[PDB]
């Protein structure tokens, strides 16, 4: 189906497809509640598209209030701040053998970060994507890069 058609009514279907639980990779993670077909649009990384130059001061503010800072870097100029207006996608952990990938899509003039299933994902599995950004990696994959 064309990309703009696939983006419509994710809020309703993502509440039934995924859930947030403790993760053995790190803290909390996103897990699937039912089998997700390969190529399927899982969830949007919801939040506010902000200027990248403002992330340093925004993260400093959040850290000073004891509020966890959830951000997804679009490019050198833009970042999605999911701290206040986010959804369950903000808990997606990194893996060197991910079952998901991130993409910046443009729907009716507006930018959205969406998560796609790279293979069929089975009930109970944690959803992961490759983070592009040393920090030690705990994905546990055979072909682990050992750092994020
Ligand atoms: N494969 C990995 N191996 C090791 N560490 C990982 C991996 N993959 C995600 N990580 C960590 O997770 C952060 C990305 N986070 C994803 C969700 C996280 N699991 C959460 O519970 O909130 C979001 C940031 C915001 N921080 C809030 C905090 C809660 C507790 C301590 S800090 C976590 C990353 O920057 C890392 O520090
Ligand atoms: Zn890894």
């Amino acid at each position: 189906l064309p990309m703009p058609m696939r983006f419509r009514h994710l809020k309703k279907t993502s509440k039934e497809a995924v859930g947030v639980y403790r993760s053995p990779i790190h803290g909390r993670g996103l897990f699937c509640k039912r089998n997700i077909d390969a190529g399927e649009m899982v969830i949007e990384y919801a939040g506010i598209v902000i200027r990248s130059i403002l992330t340093d001061k925004r993260e400093k503010y959040y850290d000073s209030k004891g509020i966890g800072c959830y951000m997804f870097r679009i490019d050198d100029s833009e970042v999605v701040d999911a701290t206040m207006h986010g959804n369950a996608a903000r808990f997606i952990n990194h893996s060197c053998e991910p079952n998901c990938y991130s993409r910046v899509i443009n729907i009716d003039g507006q930018k959205h970060i969406v998560i796609f299933a790279m293979r069929k994902i089975y009930r109970g599995e944690e959803l992961t994507y490759d983070y592009k950004f040393k920090l030690p990696c705990n994905c546990g994959a055979k072909k682990c890069r050992k750092f994020l």
